[PDB]
């Protein structure tokens, strides 16, 4: 018995979730709804047409001036910037996907269970501790049907947790820092402009922009062993999707390079298969265009110096393996759903 | 002499503060800037530019509300709302328009109700009334008496100069252009929302076609052109710098040596330092930061069929257009009361 | 029965070629050989990975120092700088896709029949008028199996000719200009460097870099109508695939944009289907990305001025639409082979 | 004072001629300038530089292999053979290696054979036995009984003076590093031949992961600390301009203001002119033409469990690079015979 969704936000976030769903084989979701400012002539255009994803090969028409359709799948298109308003009662809305990026909040996304929704799915770090956060592959057993609202952390945080587990289990942690080499997103300014960070502010193609990360204290909230032992930065670079985390932890126990990768494959041939993946082939960052996984650890990267100074360089696309890990959060509302 | 406001801080607002700075002999004294941001955004971005590089002058927060280049103070007003913004106390003559919000005469006409005399518009006016205003082609129509006017757009200040050297030696039957332009602020980095679905296309991937009413607006400052122009524009992937593609049928048969000669003419004498004429084989990026409106590219200029004439014309977008902002604004200084 | 092809030079061109080839369904080709420099390591891994086309979804293995496999198909692969050392008789090569850019005159070309090869295919125009040009859609008729050597012409003549044929047919054209705003090539320096032309000299990836084009000229090959009509340059952009051709053409019958458009889509639909196309949806180059078509025509841009002056912008995928065209010559030759 | 001879006018030799020539006192006379371009490619990319911007300076071809430099002329040899040269003849004490082909002391060599005193490296020295200098690290050890000397790499004088600080005040364990680094001449702009298949990628449209001596080089100049760093370098899309990310285990406990306040230390005196402290929030290009070897990003000093530092430092790969070029040939200068 499937379960109906809306998407609060059709941004990079909610299209990536819009194409990456569509594609799935089997599914509990039934999308039937999208909160979109610029009405059915946005959505159904950028839907189609995209400069990262590429054209989307589905069916993609305007039915009339409320809907679109996706393949001859009917979808219910509103537009409140004031969640409040909209429909989530009349439209038996059981879960919303909050990619608003403003709606991030217990108060703000309760919004959408105000105006009738069951539960919502921040594609967001939450803004407050009560909300719980959830990592596939690493906490998502912990998730329960009770939780009104849920966050699925950010896509650096999705690539460092399930390769942070590894080296915790195997070689356990004492502290460390990362790097996220970023690809910009639309939060930078095109050229020189206004922006509350002042580094934010600056051209986004045109420079390396270093930014503070939550990824790093994040992984805490989904590996309590993690508490305070890591801290790091990102520097966005001008490519417009893939990222990679460059970590460097101090481990307990003395290691090399060749047994780190090992536990990284145990862990990609077993219960992380889909979501961490060992790459032997010497790729670049456009190789890790629409991957599914979370975290693609670059083996020949790997590096260990005095036996127990750990460097690991995990590749992810922020946008689309992000957004298959909001399909993954979202499927298990549905396989949990009283 | 005359006391200027800047209203909106961006690429156009901190290029005209760079520039002014920058002549020897000014009649214009930059006294107010409404920023949102605050002295600590407006500091910053002065300071700091992708495209321009850093200031060689000696930026500082004086205070709350002040910010001081190589030790003159400027005022940091932060209104939305330009009937708020007190230019009647600040005793301000002339309001420089670069927010792209306010180009029609109720917009403009808002300074004024605040205390201004004058507006002028670093855009194309909304309204047919505004009249508006090439140095080099047509300024000296330019009176006083015109309260709101507009300095036109980036674009037709390239086109206006050399479209009018064309007019006078050859004459125009019709034409159409097109602008290979740098991307600007309108575009978004990633897809995501825009009014036009090409616009809304990731600005550094793309090479994206928009419309230009700079075609049709050279009627304006040369009547003589109505209706014999048209364009568009595909933006492509550099921060600044832009070139005009213009192919025209003229009255007179011609070459290339004499359209550049003609070119040539109007560089050494009645345009010099809005037109100018490139022999060396450069590329964009060399005509950063160029004061000129038009560096036609000498040997790209083709003559097909005898009448068929095509110009190739550079022009830095931001900082070019930015000197004329400066040099309109400084001929209603000299022609003030 | 199909025919034996090699391919000299595996770059942008060969790599494309290969690409192009193995997606068709049915084909008279079977690549056997391509020359090398990189040996079996660079060529089996760059037509793996690739940053414009992607990932190659196909099996491509090295076998040994001198084969590769795609798919379990073996491919020889030797490397001679030298064309007249490479095994053409020793091998039974009918054919060769000559996508080195360098042996393009009949002298260098005929070497590869010198070395045993039958025929030799130009991935290029030739630097010679005694070298047959033709263009598909436009004057493939016209090709014999008694022609060696043949040229394909320029990605910018491909994209330009079958709608200039259409203009010449349906309004008859008197004079024109073009400009080509196309994506850097491996001819342009990444940093400025030593070039004989000292604009290609420039970063390209910085640049709007005017250069000349010979594909105005070019098209008089092909259509003898147009001989002296035509001129125009390009301009090299920082996009790294897919350009767009903007022609201004005086015409005799005074015309309007939607008559001129309806013109184009008769072609599309009728004799031109495949290679000329119309698109209506306001599209950017990256949405041109991987077309198979020659020529895409921009609907919206076309404009009339003064009932004679017609402006025509035409998006083409300068790798992938003129691969496809490549492929398209090499199997004319095969049809007709003797 | 001494005749100085660049081979091989690339990026780093033409960084080296606006570098030289913009010192108020220099006691080095470039006579000499080998480039295969001849004096029309040389004359022409010395004046138009796509992230330079135009020479300020009179650049222009006297005849065929002399180009002045506001009248100061400049031979212009062209031999892919550094045995071809005429340097006996022209009297060349220093030659500087720009060519990036002679690494070693036999190719390095044969400059000396040709007539030159000393080659000065601007790269790795490929031989063991070729002594390394970091410009305010260890020239002190320079000596002109030296004939060929390395500058070592860009990320190496980035590195070097930070890593210096670092060992005296707290002591270096281990550590691990990675530069963030603009994209080179090595690599491909689009995906094409390179025996590094990931060097074969496009350059501008990717994060290429590549191998660095820079961490291990370090060891050259500070004997304390072989053995003790590696890292790598992602090379991102930007023209110029780096940044090295380096975390170290140190003996001493210490936190962010601590180690910051070491680094300023050594800015305000014995390294001034090669490591600064940055406090203002920039980005890539605002480092972009400055003369400093190395630019801590103060606010980026992180300190992890008291003994794990991360240190965030810019460095412009081109400019920053050439200026110690010009200092290491400078010293050779006041040591000569
Ligand atoms: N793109 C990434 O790499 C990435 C990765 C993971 C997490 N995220 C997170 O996902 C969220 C969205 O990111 P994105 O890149 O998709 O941004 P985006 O700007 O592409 O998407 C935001 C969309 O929401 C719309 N919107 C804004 N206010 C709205 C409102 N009140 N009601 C309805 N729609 C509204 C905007 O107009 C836009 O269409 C953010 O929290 C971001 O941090 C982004
Ligand atoms: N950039 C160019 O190449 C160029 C050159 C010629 C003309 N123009 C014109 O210049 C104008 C400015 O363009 P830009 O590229 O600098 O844009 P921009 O976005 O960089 O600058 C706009 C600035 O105005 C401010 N602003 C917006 N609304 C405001 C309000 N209500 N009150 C006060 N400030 C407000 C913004 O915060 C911003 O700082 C536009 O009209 C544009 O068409 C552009
Ligand atoms: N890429 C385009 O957009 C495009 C479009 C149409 C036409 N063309 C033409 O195709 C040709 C190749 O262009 P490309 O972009 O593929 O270039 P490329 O540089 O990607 O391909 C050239 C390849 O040939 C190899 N090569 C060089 N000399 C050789 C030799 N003697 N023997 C064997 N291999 C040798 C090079 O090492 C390289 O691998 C040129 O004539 C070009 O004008 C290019
Ligand atoms: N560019 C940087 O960021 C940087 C900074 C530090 C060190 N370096 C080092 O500087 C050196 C030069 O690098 P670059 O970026 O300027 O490279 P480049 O390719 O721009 O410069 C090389 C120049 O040498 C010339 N050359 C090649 N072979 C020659 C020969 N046999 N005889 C004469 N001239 C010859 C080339 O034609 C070219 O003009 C390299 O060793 C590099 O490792 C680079």
């Amino acid at each position: 018995k499937k379960i109906r969704v809306a998407i609060n936000g059709f941004g990079r976030i909610g299209r990536n979730f819009l194409r990456c769903w569509h594609g799935r084989q089997n599914t509990l979701l039934d999308v039937v709804a999208i909160n979109d400012s610029g009405g059915v002539k946005q959505a159904s255009h950028l839907l189609k047409y995209d400069s990262t994803l590429g054209t989307f090969a589905a069916d993609v028409k305007i039915v009339d001036d409320s809907h679109i359709s996706v393949d001859g799948k009917q979808i219910k298109i509103v537009s409140s910037r004031d969640p409040l308003q909209l429909p989530w009662k009349e439209m038996n809305i059981d879960l919303v996907i909050e990619g608003t990026g403003v709606f991030i909040d217990k108060v703000g996304a309760g919004k959408h269970i105000q105006a009738g929704a069951s539960k919502v799915l921040i594609t967001a770090p939450a803004k407050d501790k009560d909300i719980p956060t959830f990592v596939v592959g690493v906490n998502e057993g912990d998730y329960k049907h009770e939780y009104p609202i849920i966050s699925n952390a950010s896509c650096t945080t999705n690539c460092l947790a399930p390769f942070v587990k590894v080296l915790e289990q195997k070689f356990g942690i004492v502290k460390g820092t990362m790097t996220t080499t970023h690809s910009y997103t639309g939060d930078q300014r095109l050229l020189d402009a206004s922006h509350r960070d002042l580094r934010r502010a600056r051209a986004a193609a045109l420079n390396i922009v270093p930014t503070t990360t939550g990824a790093a204290k994040a992984v805490s909230l989904v590996l309590p062993s993690l508490k305070g032992k890591l801290n790091g930065i990102a520097l966005r670079v001008p490519t417009p999707t893939v990222s990679v985390v460059d970590l460097v932890v101090q481990v307990e126990k003395k290691t090399f390079a060749e047994e780190v990768n090992a536990a990284f494959r145990e862990a990609a041939n077993g219960p992380m298969k889909g979501v961490l993946h060992v790459e032997d082939a010497p790729l670049v960052s456009i190789d890790f265009k629409c991957t599914d996984q979370s975290t693609s650890i670059d083996a020949s990267l790997t590096m260990v110096m005095g036996d127990d100074m750990v460097k690991v360089v995990a590749w992810y696309d922020n946008e689309w393996g992000y957004s298959q890990r909001v399909v993954d959060l979202a499927e298990v509302t549905a396989k949990k759903w009283v």
